[PDB]
């Protein structure tokens, strides 16, 4: 029950003609721009409150530890959004960007819609470079603002480093996107109802993502409720392991697994979406 | 900012003589019956899929092993309820329970209201033992059935094995109770406009009850929204590893840690319970 | 479709016996108290701002003229709760509350919970003429206080005089009370699962009580949904003009109407509750 | 240095045939109403936290004791906001101001401004019991509307009881004042440039309106601190008790003291109003 | 986000039936009047000290060159209030202020009172011309000065001619009136409560009237801190040259900007007053 | 609502080893030097204006009775703080004050900071009677004056009898010192930004203390307005009867009450600065 | 009236010693950074909204042009604080910060505290490249903060990059700051009573600093009102062009004007650093 590539590039190709298939991409996108962890950022500031990195990483995960910043010492939840935007956004991740042929191959399309989960730049700036006009979305502002129907539209599920109020990284604001009234929630609301998804950059580990995929099944069928029930747009979600249980899980959230190559994982990625052109 | 046995005693003990003390129940409660796991069971049911024990269980948690037995093989998942109810509920398990001073000092206290989370029946069971009667309220005909006013009302907020279909156990049965609209969870939304919660045997690594314990804060401030901020009742969770950071943000949602005494887990319970008396 | 007094009596008195009934006090119950209607109260507000009070009424309901009041003049908004507070609880509305045989039977009888949607104090002050305790509950500060088992808890559904920030009253409060967020509406969501409700005082043209009438079927059939479907406790609606088409949408609303005598209309009530005894 | 009724005459009038003369009206104003005392009315509230009414009183000032109830019990300070509604502002402290000749010698004079500090509508009505207009001035809304300039404008400089956010009774709200931010406040700032004022119904020992007469005093000083000195117009104190020392630090703050007759408190001050006609 | 005249007009119109408009003007409102700058007659008093007129205005701003007056050579500074006092109020200015169309629109309205911050006679004798009467009110010994209630009470904001010591032309001077202290601004206080304000003569560029328009909205959102947030009345300010940029900072600031005519100031400035008879 | 002495133990102890505790010494840190009343010492000099002492204490307050000597017979006011200094300062009082506990523990600390409202010389004298070096801090000249690190500033809140015009002892000088424009009061101004404090030898009945309590209270709040709310260290009040009432509203105030022996007042204090070291 | 180099270094030499000297820098003190402006940054933010960069700064000054982003697109001005923070805290700006003989002549003198206008990390910065620790203070969560006597206390007065909240940029932040409420304001109010200033790095016609040099002036003479008028000590300001009318109006100020070489700018800056040494 797991597609190939071969196999699941005739199905992208038939979403993408038609133009309904949308990217939503994850951290695992942005693992060739070289970045910091950001847990290993948030353990280097819990030195000034008398913690050895090793021994503050042993309290919680890490939305937990942002969590005890935003209650205990506020100042330096705002330090750890600040020295994130000068690294993940510096001019050596530029350079990567540039190179990066994950990048490349996902400017050389002409999608309407990207999603995003990780708050770095490089999701725009790849279609920057490409000669390409993007259009930050991530907070109200951002929607009631003007803009061309040429232009793609990449919408930051969880923020943008250059509106800091909108970044989704402590564990409160965590369980409160679990209600999807976010503009990128409401946002995410309609899309569902036309398009198939393409899930690339994510574990199976990751119990936030999962919480998405149950809930984007939930209000599949809830809008068919009354209807007779018809047949959707099957989503997908690129993996370099599959294991053995996940895919029969994921295949019941209308979500087909594919099995790239784990032997070298940027390359895979990029052959995956320029099968898709 | 964590209470001791001495310290938390007479705040416990304000709380429960005007009758404003609900204890909240975990699977640690029922550590000294000596039951199996259940993720040992569910790992011997998959040797007749091909599966070693070791390895089934790696592909997974177990509410994720037990959603690929209720889309893959229902009648494994049936047969997995079928073995806890014999298991957990056994003669062996009440004989330690006529014994347990947890469950003995459980029932010498005069409670309204207890909750717990656990499938097996030696939370009224230990009220059975005490002389006491006890209501057993799981699904909609239970909370429908007449009893008297004297009846310490038991909510089994995750289901009870002799009602198989209000077992909570499945991962997809776990996220559609996040969004509390279960007849358990209708009652717990009241009871948290005039009670303090006494948690008792969770972890602080559940990622279940951490969502529960914010959604109970979050309702308490919904609750407020147009009046004056007043203030609310404390609630409490007793712990034998409090850790370092986790007290904290537990206190921003309404929650006491209480320190135990790690040496002997099931005394120092009991001491706690015999010190509301 | 419509039951008369002397067949919903045996129906009644066995809800009454096993402590399942709740009544549900509206508008017209109060009617005997000879109060200001309060749509002549806003109409006389309304001359400081150049209408005439006949031309005030014109411009829509009752709700939407205290609409205008809450957003163009707001002085006259708590002008207009501050003459409710001594029209409704004036010293001449309690001595006729004294000899109302409404009040009088409904004070007779031993209740649990009684529900309201007035706003003046004379549903507990019949409790108190009979020389029974009430508690009235209408904001998060009511519900965390210490009261008794013994006492009746009169929650006033939309608030109480004595706390104006609590009154439903405006057009946009009515709309925001209908997702159930407040501290009776939380309240009600668990009463539901388990009591049968006496509607007494409503009109069918109100399209406020219409909403909870279906919104409390929704919660009832939403608390079975994964169980078997058992049949649950009827809740009563009496009326003096039933009419012929209302009755049949309101049985399949779980709500049986009780056709009353209408050639007195206050006495035709106090038969209705003392049948109950 | 203390004037007397007969000396105090032609000094009150003079003020008044320039229309530079405003009253400013404490609780011994409203004596002859038989008013309940507030403190009473506190007492009798806290028999529900478990309080002898005797022993209440103990514990500190009235505006302390109202700082207790506006943090730990918020729904009973509103509780003592709706019980003076409806004692100050009864049908029998109307029939008493229609016959006091305190209130109607001052509704036989035309003032322009008067202010007052309690919290009933006596003030007003006396102006409408002779056939005037009157304009209640408290928040910020009621100085936006419109109204004549031949209507006297009665400030409320301490809120009013159909406005209950306005009123200043905590001790909070008493030590918020002191900065003179409010809109009555900043009347009271423009007033002092021209006119003079006759305070009526204070006590020696109040230590608020002391602050305001030191305040007041200030505020003149400050106002002509680079030209040249210049006399004020003196400001009057009506008594019926004098001391030996407080008039003398009165006349400091532009303050002169009339004694007035203490064998009859009420007749005393209505010769008083009497004699600026 | 620019008014034009034909659009303020009925808005200025509905302010003045009420009483609640009060102009504000500038130094641009003497622009016909032919008068000397002022800058100009601080140069040629510059000649004394061995500055050249062109090279002493380097130096800094009006106010920082008046400066330098009050504390190097203070009868030099005496000398330019003497100068100012036989040029802006000479005989010449007042026979262009006969047929100017400004004064005489301006005075053909009953107001009730005026604001200016120039230190000229034109505005008061611009309502002497038309047969009415007014009240100069500057210093301390003004307010407490009787007059009649049908008088216009003209309000020097920085002072006036014939009281030199009430002059704010020093920067110094600047500076200490904006803690907003002295008899000009604490009726400024009371006035914003109640009035719009028609702001005629100023540039965007002032940043002593930018301060004031802060002030002011600070004022009135503090007036209104503990009570619901209620509508106030706009403010107004007439341009001829409105930009693009300062428009919608000012509505932030409650006031509205009117775009006049460019081609002729004065003509501009009368047809809007004008339409407001 | 109240700490025990060996409760606020380790909370006084947390911030003394980082340097930010200041205690806050009142009258009765005096008390064990059987120093004069002072009010006693007023009404003797008041015998030769004619009064008897128990009838010239009748008319007022201590500081309204030192209003009444500061403008009617100012060499008296002079003579009162003349044999204060000998009275207070004596050698008497200095051999009492080498052989007081309280005052041995409070210089056995190495403190930064001490703040103190008593004019006597015995907060520093107890710093050089250890071999410790003291700064006190009265005036505009005490602090442009050079010192070093190492010595103890002590702050004399109210002035020092060496420095009779920094005496704040008139009750006119009570009224200006609300403003917080005083050397010292711009001290406090920036050390409760940053410091916790501890309150010793008040009563809840000063009312200038409590003004103080409530205006730094209200400076924490105002200094945090634009960002988010951090929790701010607590402050401690010791009191040996703290009450029923007022240890509730103190809690709002940012201020724990630390219950004391009432036994002996002067051992309970010196046990509680020794169990700081 | 203007100090030279060799005539102001015992001067400063002598404030030095006794540790009563602070340095006030600004903005021309990161002026050998070769940072960009923020009004070319706010100029090609404005293309996005039609506007040309040269006609964008047309209408109004800096802090005007980012109220209008503050008003009507708010998400752009949370791009300009992010990408100020990107430039001015770069590495190339870090790098330039080793060489600069300015900053190290700051890092070669053991400061008490530095106070700093501008938003870039480079004051404290240039503490850490010479080994010596700094305490960044911008926020009340910043002084709270646990910290050693040895540590130079650098105060940001305009707020730092990496806590975004604490900017002072838009023209109505400017504004309120003029009432001196914020932290780093009260803390300037404690200070001035004892130190002397070392103003670097600003002009005369900056307009914000010239009221913080007035309103110093008025705290010092009003810190002193009550007692004999006593010497302050003289503050400074280094400038490379001084003017001619300017430096007397300063020294009323309290502030003597040191003529610096405008040759070199950065050289003559780091000559008078050297010789405090």
């Amino acid at each position: 029950t797991t597609l190939t590539l071969s196999e699941a590039a005739p199905l992208l190709k038939k979403e993408f003609r038609e133009g309904r298939l949308i990217p939503f991409l994850g951290a695992g996108f942005s693992k060739p721009l070289k970045l910091p962890d950001g847990s290993q950022l948030i353990a280097s500031l819990a030195k000034t409150l008398g913690f050895e990195p090793e021994l503050f990483d042993m309290h919680g995960r890490f939305e937990q530890l942002a969590e005890f910043f935003a209650i205990s010492a506020p100042n330096r939840l705002q330090r750890l959004v600040y020295e994130m935007s000068l690294s993940f956004d510096s001019a050596e991740a530029e350079a990567l960007r540039e190179k990066s042929p994950m990048h490349r191959a996902l400017a050389a399309l002409d999608w309407r819609t990207i999603y995003t989960t990780n708050y770095d730049k490089h999701v725009e700036g790849a279609l920057r470079d490409a000669g390409k006009q993007a259009a930050v979305l991530a907070s109200f502002a951002d929607f009631q603002g003007p803009r061309a129907r040429d232009v793609c539209e990449v919408i930051k599920f969880h923020g943008t480093l250059d509106q800091p109020d909108t970044i989704v990284l402590t564990e409160s604001s965590y369980f409160q996107r679990m209600a999807l009234d976010a503009p990128p929630d409401q946002r995410l609301r309609a899309d569902l109802l036309a398009n198939s998804f393409l899930f690339i950059g994510y574990s199976f580990s990751d119990t936030n993502i999962r919480y998405i995929w149950y809930r984007m099944n939930q209000l599949r069928e809830q809008s068919q409720l009354g209807v007779k029930h018809s047949q959707a747009r099957r989503c997908f979600f690129a993996t370099h392991g599959a294991g053995l249980v996940q895919p029969d899980i994921l295949q019941q959230w209308n979500i087909d697994v594919i099995q790239l190559d784990p032997t070298d994982k940027s390359a895979s990625v990029a052959r995956l979406l320029e099968s898709i052109a």
